[PDB]
């Protein structure tokens, strides 16, 4: 029974490239010929993965792209000169291993929250969300920051508001909303994927100041 099979995504290079030689021990008594079947060889997307009839080589033609399919389910098929079918199917499954190549998203382009004037420091005001389509479960390349880029207006103070570094939840950061001076406030807010190291996107806090 056939190992495992990891191909990384956007993989460059020459294609096609070599993934595993399938084989059968029931071949020396007889010229085997190999062929695949699966979504990816034979079946939507077909051709991504193809093997060397002769050498029973599966090989992958193109990049991958784990956001699509990360997980081929394949079938190899071993088959006589003389037309009989000399194994069952083997089974040949390809995980495709990720690339931190999704940027984080906002669920929204612009969020709106409020907060009571009064409001005490520390006070939660609203939550901005981001999602990445990477491998939240294997990689950090899903692992979202938020960081509040701007607010204006800049008054009282800079930096009115904070967010949660994980969360996106928009707390209060300093005394002093006025909602008769500053009725509102816009924050741009970044989401960066890597635990915020990684690619990054903005989308807007709109916040009310309500008494
Ligand atoms: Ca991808
Ligand atoms: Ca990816
Ligand atoms: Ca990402």
């Amino acid at each position: 029974v056939i190992p495992p099979i990891s191909c990384p995504e956007n993989e460059e290079g020459e294609f096609p490239k070599n993934l595993v030689q399938i084989k059968s021990n029931r071949d020396k008594e007889t010229k085997v010929f190999y062929s695949i079947t699966g979504q990816g060889a034979d079946k939507p997307p077909v051709g991504v993965f193809i093997i060397e009839r002769e050498t029973g080589w599966l090989k992958v033609t193109q990049p991958l792209d784990r956001e699509a399919i990360a997980k081929y389910i394949l079938y190899s098929h071993a088959v006589s000169s003389n037309g009989e079918a000399v194994e069952d199917p083997m089974e040949i499954v390809i995980t495709v291993t990720d690339q931190n190549d999704n940027r984080p998203e906002f669920t929204q382009e612009v969020f709106e929250g409020s907060v009571a004037e009064g409001a005490v420091p520390g006070t939660s005001v609203m939550k901005v969300s981001a999602t990445d389509a990477d491998d939240d479960v294997n990689t950090y390349n899903a692992a979202i920051a938020y960081t509040i880029v701007s607010q204006d207006p800049e008054l009282p103070h800079k930096n009115m508001f904070t967010v949660n570094r994980d969360t996106g939840v928009i707390s209060v950061l300093t005394s002093g909303l006025d909602r008769e001076s500053y009725p509102t406030y816009t924050l741009v807010v970044q989401a960066a994927d890597l635990q915020g190291e990684g690619l990054s996107t903005t989308a807007k806090a709109v916040i009310t100041v309500k008494d």
